[PDB]
C-alpha cells in the first residue's frame, strides 16, 4: 500500500546507517546536494532524483535548488518518526506554519 | 494539495460537529456519516468523497469494515485534530497494527 509508516520501527532498516545511504547517490549532481538528503533520511532509489526516507518510507522527486531535504520531508511525511527523533516539535511546527502560511497568502 | 500539520484547522468553517454533519444530507454509503463527523470528516457531495476540517486530508471509496478514526490516522498521521482526540498512543496502535497487518498476509 501507499501509506506512510508512523511507527517508532524503520522501513528499511538497511538504510538505517547514514554511510549506507550516501553509497545510493553514487555520483549526484541533481539541484539538490546528496550529503544532505542523506542526513535528512533519505537514500536514492537509483532512477532520476527519486529518494525515500529508510524511516517513513516516504518517496520525493522533482528537487529544485530552493527545496530543502528536511523541510520537504516535513511538509510531506509529517508523521516521520526519524524526523520527529532528529529535529524535534518546535522545528517542526515552524516549518507548518511557514508552508502552511504561503498555501493560504499569494495562494 | 500537502497536508495541513500545524494546530491550525485548514477549514475553520467546518469546525463545528453541526456543520460538518448538514454537509451529507441523506447518507447511502456504507459508513456511518456521525462516526465520520466525530472523526473531523465533513462530505464533498461528490460519492463518499470527504475531507479532514483541520488537516484537509481526504477519503473515498468506503468500505463497511474501514473506520473513520482509523483511516485518518492512516493516511493523515500528522492531523492535530486526530493528536487532540484519541492521543499519540492511539495512533501509534492503528500504524503498528496496519504494518502488521500488511506483513502476516504475503
Ligand atoms: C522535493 C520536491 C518534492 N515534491 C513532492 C513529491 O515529490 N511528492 C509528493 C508526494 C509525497 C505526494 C509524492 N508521492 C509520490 C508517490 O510515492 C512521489 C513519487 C515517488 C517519489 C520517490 C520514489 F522513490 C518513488 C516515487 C512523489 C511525491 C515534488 C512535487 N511533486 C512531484 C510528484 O508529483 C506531485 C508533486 C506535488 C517537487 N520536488
Ligand atoms: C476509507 C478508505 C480510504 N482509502 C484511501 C484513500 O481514499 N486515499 C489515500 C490517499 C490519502 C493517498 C488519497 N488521496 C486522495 C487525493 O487527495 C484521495 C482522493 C480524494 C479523497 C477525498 C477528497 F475530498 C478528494 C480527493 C483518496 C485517497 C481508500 C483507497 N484509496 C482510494 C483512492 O485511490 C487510492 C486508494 C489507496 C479506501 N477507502
Ligand atoms: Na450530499
Ligand atoms: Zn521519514
Ligand atoms: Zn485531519
Amino acid at each position: 500500500m501507499n501509506f506512510p509508516n508512523s511507527t517508532n520501527l524503520p522501513r528499511n532498516p538497511s538504510m538505517a546507517d547514514y554511510e549506507a545511504r550516501i553509497f545510493t547517490f553514487g555520483t549526484w549532481i541533481y539541484s539538490v546536494n546528496k550529503e544532505q538528503l542523506a542526513r535528512a533520511g533519505f537514500y536514492a532509489l537509483g532512477e532520476g532524483d527519486k529518494v525515500k526516507c529508510f524511516h517513513c518510507g516516504g518517496g520525493l522527486t522533482d528537487w529544485k535548488p530552493s527545496e530543502d531535504p528536511w523541510e520537504q520531508h516535513a511538509k510531506w511525511y509529517p508523521g516521520c518518526k526519524y524526523l520527529l527523533e532528529q529535529k524535534g516539535q518546535e522545528y517542526i511546527n515552524n516549518i507548518h506554519l511557514t508552508h502552511s502560511l504561503e498555501e493560504c497568502l499569494v495562494r
